[PDB]
């Protein structure tokens, strides 16, 4: 048994899920990763094939088209998919979170209207929280939703929205009441609604397979029936979405790191310099040992958090933050060391390691930056 | 539920073991730690009290006086005891390993003769492997055991032996055959045997509660009936002992680190500078967050390895090495950060943090130094 | 300022620094993002830089050079790197090529190749690496067989910066036996039959410089183009790298300095939680670390530059230490600066991400940092 | 020339100072370091021999018995002396700082009365700032000095005072006015003064050759004529003194690290395991390269700061803080790595490396903790 075996500890059902996801990634994603990244293509066709396997609504209830899997099942799947394309898998995760928010907090009409098409990916979703003036301080958002009759009139702008322009469903966090978290509500806005526009496609370091652009609302009238949950429940929904988001983005980092470790091990054994394989150099052997050891530690952390969350444990929220902090930091380092191990080749787009580095790098900033993770964790520990 | 709760995930029986060990540590060890360290006292009376609770032969079979507990049970117990005195707990672990080697590889006569007195700690044991010329390269040991009639004549010297002088039973690795790993045998030598002498009591940075002396053999005749296992089985016995040794020393590191995190959290909340608790300083909050996150990661790694070992999994040996490498490195860093958090007070012997630092520091060198751990881990991964 | 890049410099060097920085801010910084996005080799701007004397910074004045010292050169490249690290790094490579010819060539060669390089009428590329010889540079296979007054070259070089655009290629080839002693340095000119280039490589950074394989198929080159004696090639190559490494490290310094300044200003203007980001102690402390490591890296590079110029016996080791320390520390500084910008740091609209992408490769090329440790340890353990 | 040659860049005069200092350390300090540490002995006779060479008042004006050397000359001397005993050299530096404060800010009567005896070390000095409730927040000290006729009546206590009990001259920062820095004054208190007492001799991890005791004042009458500077100038004098003290403590760290690197280099070449010198292992080779590289960087930082301070540049305060921060952190890491390179031997008191580790560790805390250094540095950066 490999010392970095990703299947150890999983039950038979999960090992199957893992195999299916990995096979899909190797066949449909890995061969196209470089192209999607270079051309900044949103892989609609491949994502829809992924949805046919049940990855469009991984942890969404089956009555609305979901696969109804657990947090751990989901982590295992995203980790495997991330070895194919971390950027694309990360977007799939965001899409899933949007569907989960509607599925978990919406009424029956909302669930059967929005979730089915998201699960088949007939339609794609984007999560709209961040604004130019509200990033880490998410609860200070300014986008307003003024209630008038049977509609909410939205005014404001969201920033860095993944999938914007391509998505048909937008889960928007807006302010319906006073200042602070309590005045925020969650409202679904559909592509095509008058008053909804988009900014330019942003050029980024990575996560290129998913379009990034501002989402703008100018006196945008939206049906009150589109509000998910009651007024003032918006930040609660956002905070609960973050627990799973932290586990899942960390799972994407795990996949990139695992792929990087495998590529590195094979490269050291094959590439020769000074008449011997690079693997003959003790310094490189030790670096690889560190990479493998920390990968195993990161995997244990992410899966431990996933189990804690699905079991509804009181330490789950803190564990999700610790796992996200630890895994995104350690996994980026692993990918970056793997790049170093490839030498000049690691800097070329023809080699996957550099994209795992570029894509995993941003995970340290999203779903609550790692600085924010430390604020949350320390607060929790010092309060006890 | 605390984000660093050490009981999470354990079964009911284990939570009880943990409670007993912790209470014993808080009552009998913690109040005396500083004194044992300052006066370099081998705490015979307290260790015997520990044995009364079943800590003298934690994972030794019950038929010979042991407690018959598992690898995970043992890790939990040593982690809890180490919060009281890491040095003393580490020695208890070494003593336990010696008893385990006899229990696991000895014949019935040897098991019932040596194990019972070790389990009650009527007698103490020392493991003798290292020599001046063989440390990391342990299989190159020179101490010879020449068969002569019904006795082996031993000649050579062992170095850094914990408990030497105080121990009545010495598990000695000697060369009965040719060069290399295959010519080593394990033989029990009892205090009082003519030809056995000890070097001076070495002064050290930590682990002061356990005497460190060279063990010298000069034409020391030992009964062939004292050989544990068959001739040439020594290497195997030492290697099997190392798997548990790595888990247990890492467990001692976990205890030191956990104690340090708790002391730090409380200190930050109580000590005031600039008119506010130290905890009000964000840099200190973030450092504590890092400490806690890595403690949880280290704990998962150690317990994961313990479970793999007791389940006899094919990845157990590699995992024990990874766990020892990760935990001893991360835990020392945690204790050292805790020292920094106490300011000048952390440098004073009146504050426990500095001994957790001094004691845990040597764990990165023992049971196979962390450099050796990387050799073993990289070798395994590169051959896959 | 505690990160004042002029401290310790003489009046002349402070003037060089000012000219270099002003040029970078006016001609490079405004175009950095575009050159990177479109992968454009800024010929016109580089020629403007050559007009200021940056085409042959440490080349002798009799052949068009500026005749400046290694320290003067470090100061200049550090300043230019704040505008575009990728482009400045190439200028450094071009300069190294000119220096090898200027320092080891005969008068005819010096006056033939150096003048056009100093005005950048022509550009140069350094060709050492091959598919099978990277860190183990002395194992190169490109052969050069003598035939009359020409050498017939056969082989291929990899990762060549400026390939295709350059007119002068300083090529390390094997004229004799195996190892370092059988290598010679030969100048190959663009347009020579038998010389071709591979595809334009796609990379993470250093996009303003084309990167292509250089292929030789029965390429006939004049024996008169050989710099130095046969078998002196590897010695010339490494001698060139000691200075090249100091200069690549200087480019890292520039990227890091720019990143620290950008971060400082960003923390003071960007507000979250009703206060500037600078009000958060962790960010204040992190900036303190960045500045402290930047000053340490600057001292290391300048210290090595002085040792190299004075030709001290500890110069080779110091250049290696400086390259190792500065490229590692500066990448970390730039990466932290990116974190400090949040999501904005990941956007191509913000310079910090290019300083990260460009400085990252400095830990690999011009002799990887693992190779640096080889050089340093050998020196330490032998004494 | 070695790549870590400590004489490179120094003028002829400084190379001679360095040689004298190193030879003295090798002959009078190195051979006794272990004993002074084990027995906690204040080496009065040896320190007086050092003063005979001009090390009692290295940067004190010559008109009062000083050597009148520059900050850079001083750094070179302390770095060299620290290779013999870091603990003792650190105290010599503190003594020097006290003498400098009197020399630089006192009136001619005080300068000629106190400085001469200090320069020959006929008398020893202690710096008294820290109190139980004021460490990093030094300006919040509580020790009061109430004027009564031509005497000040002192009440309060100081903590962690190096040399307390042995010193004849105590430079005490006390509160003569209102709250904060502006109400602090500097006053010299002589041993034997009624009302002055000392606490127990503190047990510590390192700096054992220095007695550490609390200094207590109970209605202690001290001449107003003993006040250095004007009332309210005390804190300014304290910090001006610390700028130089910080450069010197960092210099002591350089010496500990340099000695550790040399010891490691020789050890790797002589000690053999697996049939070859330890130096044959690439990981150890690379680690030594890192140690040497960081040592050179730290040396440049400290000497750079010394030059800035001597030239009274506007960036001197920030540079001194950066040098102390960088050097104390890097040097402790170097010494700790050196300990690892010695294996178990590095943990024994018979090997010098462990004391360089124990002694250099506290440099990251005292003379202004490294967290405080970051406060000073960030303030400067964000203000400009
Ligand atoms: C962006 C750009 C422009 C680029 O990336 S250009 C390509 C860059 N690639 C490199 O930097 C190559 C990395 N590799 C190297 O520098 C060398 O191959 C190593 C690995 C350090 C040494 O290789 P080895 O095969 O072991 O040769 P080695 O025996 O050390 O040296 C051969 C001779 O050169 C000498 N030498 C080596 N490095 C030297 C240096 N930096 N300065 C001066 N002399 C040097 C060395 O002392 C020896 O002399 P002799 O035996 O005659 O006394
Ligand atoms: C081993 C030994 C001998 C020892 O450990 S001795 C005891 C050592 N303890 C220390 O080093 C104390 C650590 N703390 C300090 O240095 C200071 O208390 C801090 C935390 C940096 C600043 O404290 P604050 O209360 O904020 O005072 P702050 O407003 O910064 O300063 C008061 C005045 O002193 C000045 N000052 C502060 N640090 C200075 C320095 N390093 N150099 C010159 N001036 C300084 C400062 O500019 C201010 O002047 P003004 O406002 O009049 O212009
Ligand atoms: C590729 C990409 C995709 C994205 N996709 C989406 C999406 O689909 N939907 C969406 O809503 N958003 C999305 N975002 C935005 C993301 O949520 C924010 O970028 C992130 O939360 C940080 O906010 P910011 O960029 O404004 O940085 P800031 O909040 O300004 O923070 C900048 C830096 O300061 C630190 N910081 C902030 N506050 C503190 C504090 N109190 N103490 C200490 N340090 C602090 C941060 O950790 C960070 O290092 C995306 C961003 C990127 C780059
Ligand atoms: C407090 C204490 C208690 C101890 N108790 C016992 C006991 O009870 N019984 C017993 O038998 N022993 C005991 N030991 C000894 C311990 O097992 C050895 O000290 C340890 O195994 C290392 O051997 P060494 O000290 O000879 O160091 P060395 O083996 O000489 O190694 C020195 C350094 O080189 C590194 N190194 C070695 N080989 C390589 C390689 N091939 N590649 C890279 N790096 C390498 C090491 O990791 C280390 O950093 C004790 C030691 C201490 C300090
Ligand atoms: C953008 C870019 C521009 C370049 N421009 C030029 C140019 O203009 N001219 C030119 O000649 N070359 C150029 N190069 C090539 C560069 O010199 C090589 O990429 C670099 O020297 C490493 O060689 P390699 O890529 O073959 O990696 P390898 O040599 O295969 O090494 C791979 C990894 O193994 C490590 N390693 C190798 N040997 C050892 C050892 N003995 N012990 C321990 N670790 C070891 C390396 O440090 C590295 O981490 C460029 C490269 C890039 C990415
Ligand atoms: C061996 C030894 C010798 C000494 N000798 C002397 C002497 O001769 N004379 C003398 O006056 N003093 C002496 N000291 C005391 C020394 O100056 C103090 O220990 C040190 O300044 C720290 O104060 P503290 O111990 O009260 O820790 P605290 O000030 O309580 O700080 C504890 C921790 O909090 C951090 N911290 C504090 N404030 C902040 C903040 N605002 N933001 C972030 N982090 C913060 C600190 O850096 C530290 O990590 C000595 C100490 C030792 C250990």
């Amino acid at each position: 048994t490999s010392c970095i075996d990703p299947s150890m500890g999983l039950n038979e059902e999960q090992k199957e899920f893992q195999k299916v996801a990995f096979d899909f990634a190797a066949r449909e994603m890995a061969p196209n990763m470089a192209e999607w990244d270079q051309k900044e293509l949103f892989p609609v066709d491949v994502m829809r094939k992924a949805a046919q396997l049940g990855f469009g609504g991984v942890y969404i209830q089956t009555d609305v088209g979901g696969s109804g899997l657990s947090r751990l099942d989901t982590s295992v799947i995203f980790e495997a998919l991330a070895t194919g394309c971390t950027s694309t898998t990360a977007y799939i995760s965001i899409h899933n979170m949007c569907a989960w928010m509607i599925d978990s907090f919406g009424n029956e009409e909302q669930r059967h209207k929005f979730c089915p098409p998201l699960c088949t990916m007939e339609k794609f979703a984007s999560y709209c929280l961040t604004e130019p003036g509200s990033g880490s301080d998410a609860a200070s958002l300014l986008t307003s939703a003024k209630k008038q009759g049977d509609h909410y009139i939205l005014n404001g702008s969201k920033a860095f929205i993944s999938g914007a322009g391509e998505s048909d469903i937008y889960v928007v966090m807006c302010r319906t009441g006073g200042p602070g978290p309590k005045g925020i509500s969650c409202i679904v806005v559909e592509k095509g609604t008058p008053g909804l526009s988009f900014g330019k496609k942003e050029k980024k370091v990575g996560w290129n397979s998913q379009p990034t652009r501002a989402v703008i609302f100018e006196d945008c009238a939206v049906p009150v029936a589109n509000r998910i949950g009651s007024e003032g429940q918006g930040f609660l929904i956002a905070v609960r979405g973050l627990n799973g988001g932290r586990i899942n983005i960390a799972s994407c980092s795990l996949g990139a790191a695992h792929a990087s470790v495998i590529l590195t091990r094979d490269h050291l054994n094959v590439r020769k310099q000074f008449g011997e394989p690079l693997a003959s150099n003790q310094y490189l052997q030790f670096t690889l040992a560190d990479m493998a050891t920390r990968l195993v530690a990161a995997r244990l952390m992410v899966r431990n958090a996933a189990v804690a969350l699905q079991e509804e444990r009181k330490d789950a929220v803190a564990l999700c933050s610790m796992a996200k902090l630890f895994a995104t930091d350690e996994c980026f380092a692993i990918c970056n060391q793997a790049l170093q191990m490839h030498g000049g080749y690691g800097y070329l787009k023809d080699y996957a390691v550099q994209q795992y580095v570029r894509d995993s790098r941003v995970h340290q900033i999203l779903e609550g930056s790692n600085e924010v993770m430390r604020i949350l964790i320390s607060r929790s520990l010092l309060q006890e």
